[PDB]
């Protein structure tokens, strides 16, 4: 019945990107982005993440669940990007 | 036995981000990134994606499998980023 042990193994491997992804998100902010960038692209990505949470639960996978939580917190860099506007 | 129908549903939803993510990748290139950016972060992300393919197959999920294939092709934007070097 979809053993939880599988989720743990996936997280362990995904940890490399997840751990590296978090700091990488901040670096993107210093990438000197312009306001003329379509923020709509980022908004869509967030929508997929929200849905991925449901799918992740159905599979009992941790990487998708943990990624969604981590992304939400790290995503906070949205305010920084929005600063470029106006 | 992990019905394939589940993978199809996940892809349909993930299609929003997957479809939007592809064009978003190109836009990142025009983000005026600097060579002083740690490319190592991107390298690690790729490693996780390669492993995710195996995990994705184990779950029979299409979003992870399709994402890996799409990312590999779209990732090609690596050469553009490498151009900043030197």
């Amino acid at each position: 019945m979809d053993p939880f042990l599988i989720k743990l193994i996936g997280f362990a491997a995904a940890t490399c990107t997840t751990v590296a992804y978090a700091p990488q998100f901040i670096k993107v902010l210093k990438t000197r982005s312009a306001r003329d960038i379509s923020l709509g692209m980022f908004l869509v990505m967030v929508l997929g993440l929200a849905l991925w949470l449901i799918y992740g639960l159905l599979s009992g996978d941790a990487p998708l669940i943990a990624s969604n939580a981590v992304t939400m917190l790290l995503a906070g860099g949205i305010l920084v990007m929005k600063l470029r506007y106006g």
